[PDB]
């Protein structure tokens, strides 16, 4: 079926949580045994949110290469995605590594650091231009640049230094500031000019490695935020565009992550952010 009278008939007859449970039931399931080994147990904020191991990104070292992060590589729309979960005390120095290895240009916050009055990620950037921070587990150094605050997201321009070589290279980070403590914002406006934002900078294009995106797990908001950005892509590439399946699309994409979407009510959701995006791009 096409997607907004699917849209109104799956809100016509309530049937949401049985539309959300089919794909948790014909989702992928491939193991993921070096996220559990007895090392890493301080590298996983969940025990149930773990990367396959087919397509966990792998650190450049011989000691231990182990980060909850997934490449999510869609072929069709020609985009890549690196998901990670918020970092922790002690991988904060891994996020910056792997950022680096990978090389990306942006990073992608979903999150505010505390939340429903409990922790949801580290302090992971520096928040004044003359305190920088120093990661001496990977030899990186980050310093604050730039910072725009605007009513729903703040855009920091931020400067990375690898301490070996002298290298330096801008990263852009783009944190949505206003997703609400419990359930998904009322109208996907603010959601999409966001995204839209993200793109217009070119942290999304093909010139760059994969974006880092993340919130506290790595799979709900962040799962909505690339399920979107794909979907609006195949409109946009596609001769029939009513022929996008967001389920399908978001099917695809659990063949390499666990988990993308938590809730029927980001399914939703991401229904009501790709059917209103597609009629601001024409
Ligand atoms: C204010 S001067 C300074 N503080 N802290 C630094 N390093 C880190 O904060 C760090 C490394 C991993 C997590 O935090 S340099």
């Amino acid at each position: 079926m096409e997607m907004e009278k699917e849209f109104e008939q799956i809100d016509k007859s309530g049937s949401w949580a049985a539309i959300y449970q089919d794909i948790r039931h014909e989702a992928s399931d491939f193991p993921s045994r070096v996220a559990k080994l007895p090392k890493n147990k301080n590298r996983n904020r969940y025990r149930d949110v773990s990367p396959f191991d087919h397509s966990r990104i792998k650190l450049h070292q011989e000691d231990n290469d182990y980060i909850n992060a997934s490449l999510i590589k869609m072929e069709e729309a020609q985009r890549s995605y690196i998901l990670t979960q918020g970092p922790l005390p002690n991988t904060v120095g891994h996020f910056w590594e792997m950022v680096w290895e990978q090389k990306s240009r942006g990073v992608v916050m979903l999150n505010r650091v505390m939340e429903k009055g409990s922790l949801k990620c580290a302090q992971y950037w520096p928040q004044k231009e003359e305190k920088e921070m120093i990661f001496e587990d990977t030899n990186l150094k980050l310093t604050l640049i730039s910072e725009d605050i605007k009513s729903y997201y703040t855009v920091r321009q931020l400067e990375l230094e690898n301490l070996t070589t002298q290298e330096t290279r801008e990263i852009l980070h783009f944190h949505y500031t206003t997703w609400p403590d419990f359930g998904v914002p009322e109208s996907p406006a603010s959601f999409l000019n966001f995204l839209f934002k993200v793109r217009e900078s070119g942290s999304l294009s093909p010139e760059h490695g994969p974006v880092v995106v993340h919130c506290s797990a790595g799979i709900g908001r962040s799962g909505t935020f690339c399920l979107a950005d794909t979907c609006l892509l195949l409109m946009d590439k596609r001769k029939d565009p009513s022929s996008v399946d967001i389920k399908k699309v978001l099917l695809e994409m659990r063949k390499f992550r666990m988990g993308l979407i938590q809730t029927a009510d980001q399914l939703r959701f991401s229904y009501l952010a790709v059917i209103e995006g597609a009629k601001f791009i024409m």
